């Protein structure tokens, strides 16, 4: 089993867009998979599954689905539980999960908690969405404007490099990778486009992640989280939006971003 766990420092970047769209492209490339959702408050990820399911069963339509698995009875008064009681779920969920699924995707909520801090240790993959743009990459380090040199790891960065040490100081699993996924902005100026791909690629190097093309923001995926769908499920057979082409371009963005995962052999559309 492998486990994807996706997460920024603010929750923000389309991060639950990404995280649903990674698993339902590794469902159509015939895995089975996992999600857990450790946003008690917001829930996005989980919710979307659940809306997934209401959808389907009242069309009588039959789509790939994962296994969704909840930490508690009731996550969101988890949410307000000791971190104790929030542990002693994920690990319920966590063992379920690996003794169920191929692939576990864990989505995490911007913030620290002992949960997301277990979850990136238990990374094999771990996922950053991140905008482009100088403000949104103090998430995972500032630097010093004139060389560009790190020069303090966000709380973010910290928590995968204490992932990452370790991952080497057990040696029983493989080095875990991880990519940040750099989502493009309508309002990038092509003046700070230069300054912008250096900024990234200073971080990289100093951080030590590697970069990949995450997701545009489109209305699509806003029109399409009430009925559970990503744009990988839009076919004849499944249009719950008035047609458009608007479809088309994010098609592109997610092939290429599952190609910089390393997931292009898993992954499928419908």
């Amino acid at each position: 089993t492998r486990v994807i766990v996706v997460g920024n420092e603010k929750g923000g970047a389309g991060k639950s867009t990404i995280a649903v769209h990674l698993v339902t492209a590794l469902l159509y490339g015939g895995a089975k998979v996992a999600v857990i959702d450790l946003d008690l408050r917001q829930r996005t990820s989980a919710r979307f599954f659940e809306n997934r399911r209401a959808w389907l069963d009242n069309k009588k339509i039959e789509l790939p689905e994962p296994l969704a698995l909840n930490l508690s009875d009731n996550d969101v008064a988890l949410a307000e539980r000791p971190e104790e009681e929030q542990v002693a779920g994920f690990e319920a969920a966590f063992a379920r999960a690996m003794a169920e699924c191929d692939f576990i995707l864990i989505d995490t909520p911007g913030g620290d908690s002992a949960i997301t801090r277990m979850a990136h240790g238990r990374a094999d993959l771990v996922v950053t969405p991140m905008n482009d743009s100088f403000v949104d990459f103090d998430m995972l380090g500032t630097v010093d404007p004139v060389t560009l040199e790190l020069t303090k790891p966000s709380l973010y960065s910290l928590t995968v490099w204490e992932g990452r040490k370790q991952r080497a100081l057990s040696g029983q699993r493989q080095a875990m990778d991880w990519v940040v996924l750099r989502n493009r902005l309508a309002t990038t100026e092509a003046r700070n486009r230069k300054r912008l791909e250096d900024r990234l690629n200073a971080l990289a190097k100093r951080v030590g992640f590697r970069i990949g093309p995450g997701l545009r923001d489109r209305v699509i995926y806003r029109e399409l989280f009430p009925f559970g769908l990503t744009i990988a499920d839009l076919s004849p057979q499944v249009r719950p939006v008035p047609v458009s082409l608007q479809h088309l371009a994010a098609r592109q963005e997610l092939r290429a971003l599952m190609h910089s995962l390393g997931l292009s052999a898993y992954s499928g559309e419908t």
